[PDB]
């Protein structure tokens, strides 16, 4: 019963073969879930489940750079459901931080930001219950 919004450091940033195991429950009518991976004041990665966008359900994931927002890019797979637990994991890999969804392949994102040992945070946000956020090299 992790508090949210909750802070995970990744001690030196992240590096292929990284994985992040996030553990919770999406709280029922939920709106959004984040995580938010953090290089500074920078989004590296933004990871964005949204229950209600004009009626659809979508998963939008973008980059800030010096309090900018990029170009989103979308997802209709949208595995998530009010009230159910779930469990995701970001895998890093050399050219894009992989995503599944309760054992299934979500979507993938290219680096934009290059300098993967200074992503050094991760945000976890929304309206979820979180059990756990942890990593381990794979
Ligand atoms: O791009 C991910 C980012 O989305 C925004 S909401 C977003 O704001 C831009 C201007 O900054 C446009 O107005 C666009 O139509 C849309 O409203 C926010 O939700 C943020 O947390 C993040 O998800
Ligand atoms: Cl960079």
């Amino acid at each position: 019963p992790l508090i949210v919004p909750y802070n995970l450091p990744l001690p030196g940033g992240v590096v292929p073969r990284m994985l992040i195991t996030i553990l919770g429950t999406v709280k029922p009518n939920a709106n959004r879930i984040a995580l938010d991976f953090q290089r500074g004041n920078d989004v590296a990665f933004h990871f964005n489940p949204r229950f209600n966008e004009n009626n659809r359900r979508v998963i939008v994931c973008n980059t800030k750079l010096d309090n900018n927002w990029g170009r989103e890019e979308r997802q209709s797979v949208f595995p998530f459901e009010s009230g159910k637990p779930f469990k995701i994991q970001v895998l890093v890999e050399p050219d894009h931080f992989k995503v599944a969804v309760n054992d299934a392949h979500l979507l993938q994102y290219n680096h934009r930001v290059k300098k993967l040992n200074e992503i050094s945070k991760l945000g976890i946000s929304g309206d979820i219950d979180l059990t756990s956020a942890s990593y381990t090299m794979i």
